[PDB]
């Protein structure tokens, strides 16, 4: 099976403490893109990884357990495919005009104002977003959408968040 | 004449487009920090500087103007001085025990839970925070506080926000 094969990757990656840290996450992700010449990236940095872990660590352990990691990995496997598909000019990167289509393929229908804000923060001078930036942007986007949805209990379209919660959601990410 | 000097710095740094981008910021920050052996750091990386710019960019130009860069620079000068004062064991990093007092001097009073989250996201195995992680964290904490006070112009300590608003507050930073 595949769940058999995954426990095997996980158990190997997680190591001694049965959890995968920011550092371990960084290594595996860097070990993989290496064999993907169609993905341009300057590498998955430690800071980006620590952010990926925090935003994915729903149980506040500082590291990712089996489920948390399983969620992250599956998403990443699906997202890398979208990136390749939408980089129609084989630049190895997602361009400004290539972005909306890719996010939509990943299930994120935003607006022109939001894509712009996104390009400004994650893309470079040129409007080109490389692979790590893309995955990084998507892990966060997914977490924030999830976070909003869980706080929208009445189904009203708006949430109420107090100072303590706010600081917890924005700082531990 | 304390600004005579500051205008010449920004102008020299900002360049042709009259704005300090993440890369311009990264360079200067890595240049100065080296002239201070009391601050241990693994370097200011591009993702972190990209984060710093995003959070200080109030005019949504994508870069730091004079007013934006000045507020940022002033804080760093101030936070740099706090870092050194509270690094009692002169390890060159802020430890778990050293943390709250340094934030207390910067003016933030957070609870233990929040501190645990911050240490998990910003410190190392031993629980020490280096210079870039310290500045990066503080630049964020300050921004997140200001963003919150700007929507709670009532003092209730709670904000109402829709999805479009939530994304801009959490994604553009
Ligand atoms: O290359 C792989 O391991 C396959 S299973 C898919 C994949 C591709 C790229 C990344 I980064 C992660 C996962
Ligand atoms: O402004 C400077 O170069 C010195 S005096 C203070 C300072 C020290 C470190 C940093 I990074 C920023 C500022
Ligand atoms: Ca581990
Ligand atoms: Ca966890
Ligand atoms: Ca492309
Ligand atoms: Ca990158
Ligand atoms: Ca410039
Ligand atoms: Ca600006
Ligand atoms: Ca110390
Ligand atoms: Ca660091």
């Amino acid at each position: 099976e595949e769940v058999r094969q995954f426990r095997r990757l996980f158990a190997q990656l997680a190591g001694d403490d049965m959890e995968v840290s920011a550092t371990e996450l960084m290594n595996i992700l860097n070990k993989v893109v290496t064999r993907h010449p169609d993905l341009k990236t300057d590498g998955f940095g430690i800071d980006t990884c620590r952010s990926m872990v925090a935003v994915m660590d729903s149980d506040t352990t500082g590291k990712l357990g089996f489920e948390e990691f399983k969620y992250l990995w599956n998403n990443i496997k699906k997202w890398q495919a979208i990136y390749k598909q939408f980089d129609v000019d084989r630049s190895g990167t997602i361009g400004s005009s290539e972005l909306p289509g890719a996010f939509e393929a990943a299930g994120f229908h935003l607006n022109e104002h939001l894509y712009s804000m996104i390009i400004r923060r994650y893309s470079d001078e040129g409007g080109n977003m490389d692979f790590d930036n893309f995955i990084s942007c998507l892990v966060r986007l997914d977490a924030m959408f999830r976070a909003f949805k869980s706080l929208d209990k009445d189904g009203t379209g708006q949430i109420q968040v107090n100072i303590q919660e706010w600081l917890q959601l924005t700082m531990y990410s």
